Order: C-alpha cells, then sequence, then structure tokens
C-alpha cells in the first residue's frame, strides 16, 4: 500500500520511493492536461512523502534514547533474577547505557555473553551476534528478528513502531521449555537485551551515515524537476486554473524548498498542489 513503507522504515528505500512514484495514474476530462496532471499528482506524492520524513529526521535523536530505556529496563529486571556475579557484570553496563556514555555499546557487547555464560555455564557456547547469542527463542521469533534487523545493506532501517510488533512476541512464549536453557524468564529479558544491542547499533549508523538526510535530499531535486515540468507546460499554455497568481505562488512554494524545510512548508505545499489537481481535472 502506498505510504505504508514510510511507516515501516524510519529510514526507507529511494527505489521503493520510485517504485511507488510510477503506479500513479490520474483520469483527465481532456487528454492534452493527462501528462500536466500526472506531474502535478507526483509533485504531491513526493511532497507528502517529504513531508513524512522530515518528520522522522525531527524523530531521529529519540530512537537511540527509547532503545537505552528498553535496554536499561530489561538490565533492571535481570538485576532482580541474578545471583551477585551477574550483578556485578550488569552494574558494570547499566550506568552507561542509562546515560548514554560514549562508551556503552561496546560494554553491551563484552558483557551481555558474559551474563549468558554465567547463567548457563554447561550450555552456553551484527544482526548475526545477536541471534546466535538467542537462548529459548522459537523458530519464527527469530526468523522475524532477523527480517527486522536486514538493513538490505544500507538500503533501509525500521520504524519504531515496527519493533514493537516484534517485542511482543519476545514475552508471548510462556507455553514451554527449553532443556539447555530452563529459566524462562531470564531469557526473555536477556534476549531483548541482545535485540536492543542490535538496534542501538543499527540505528548509530543510519545517523552517522546521514540516511535521512541525503533521502530529504534526493526526494526534493526530484520534487522540483518534477514540478519544473509543470510549470513548463502551464507557462507554455496559460490554461485558466483559477488565478495565475496562485499558480505563481505555488511555484514560488517549491523555489523556497531547502533540504532543511519544514513540514509546516510542505504540508501548506500540498494543500496548493491539491488545488491544482483539481482545477486540471476541470
Amino acid at each position: 500500500h502506498l505510504f505504508n513503507h514510510l511507516f515501516r522504515y524510519h529510514y526507507p528505500s529511494w527505489d521503493q520511493i520510485l517504485q511507488e512514484l510510477d503506479t500513479l495514474s490520474v483520469a483527465t476530462l481532456n487528454p492534452d492536461c493527462h501528462v500536466p496532471a500526472l506531474n502535478v499528482e507526483k509533485t504531491l506524492y513526493l511532497a507528502k512523502t517529504i513531508q513524512i520524513l522530515v518528520q522522522h529526521r525531527q524523530s531521529e535523536p529519540y530512537l537511540v534514547p527509547a532503545a537505552r530505556a528498553n535496554l536499561a529496563y530489561s538490565l533492571q529486571q535481570l538485576y532482580k533474577l541474578g545471583n551477585d556475579k551477574i550483578r556485578g557484570v550488569i552494574n558494570g553496563m547499566l550506568p552507561l547505557v542509562d546515560a548514554g556514555c560514549i562508551g556503552f555499546e561496546r560494554e553491551l557487547i563484552k558483557g551481555l555473553p558474559r551474563v549468558l555464560t554465567l547463567q548457563y555455564p554447561h550450555t552456553a557456547p551484527c544482526t548475526e551476534w545477536c541471534l546466535s547469542h538467542f537462548v529459548g527463542a522459537s523458530g519464527r521469533l527469530r526468523s522475524e528478528v532477523r527480517d527486522i534487523l536486514t538493513t538490505h545493506n544500507g538500503t533501509c532501517a525500521p520504524s519504531f513502531e515496527w519493533m514493537a510488533s516484534v517485542v511482543k512476541k519476545f514475552f508471548l512464549v510462556e507455553t514451554v521449555i527449553y532443556e539447555d536453557f530452563q529459566d524462562t524468564d531470564f531469557n526473555v529479558q536477556l534476549n531483548l537485551c541482545f535485540f536492543w544491542t542490535a538496534v542501538v547499533q543499527m540505528y548509530q549508523r543510519c545517523i552517522y551515515e546521514q540516511k535521512l538526510v541525503h533521502i530529504i535530499s534526493t526526494s526534493l531535486t526530484l520534487l522540483k524537476s518534477t514540478a519544473r515540468s509543470f510549470f513548463a507546460w502551464y507557462d507554455l499554455y496559460r490554461p485558466n486554473l483559477g488565478s495565475a497568481a496562485l499558480v505563481k505562488y505555488t511555484e514560488h512554494l517549491i523555489r523556497a524548498l531547502t533540504p532543511d524545510c519544514s513540514d509546516v512548508e510542505l504540508g501548506e505545499l500540498c494543500s496548493h498542489l491539491h488545488h491544482c489537481k483539481h482545477a486540471l481535472f476541470s
């Protein structure tokens, strides 16, 4: 479905945007306005898309803190259910995760496997790093976790509402016991710790790589090129769309768009583009 890719992925696929863009269709009275109306339809689609992406970038500084809060919670639950050598390792991780200190993600990398070994000393032996440390996880849970964390090699990254759908699968398992890892409530919290540790790494790179900034730029570049084709047609044929000043005003709004644009700007633009579309329908 349209725009559903944006709700599922905080960082969406540029190719997916291009593919949805080419599914758009318009139904005009006079077929000489079919292509101009399609360019408006595509400009409107990109305007609403960028509007969502800008809101994702507003929410981006809150992704890692939300992941840290969940990991801190599961660490506190493991602390309740733990001997003092497990509590000792947790005591070295929980303060860093809580405050977000610079080296917290690496202390999780080293500390969580040690907690796993101390709990199951006899049966204990990145996406694959996280999954290979899961204990007491069903085949369906492991497969869902992998598909969430697979970035398609930089191309995307899942939204936080999309993670919660998988988070609840960690809990709703209170029906069977693993002979090698019998402490079910320990397994749930430790698996969540490995899961959220991989989440943090995935988001931290998307932030460092400026994934959202780049896709907003390429979207804006295509928006202006698509919109220019419409105003080129308008200036050439001068049709009666209700007001020449409104068209020139709408063109000014697009020209004023910058990569640092606000969602207020784009929502305003969508409303005016919607009028040009209705006027092209006559």
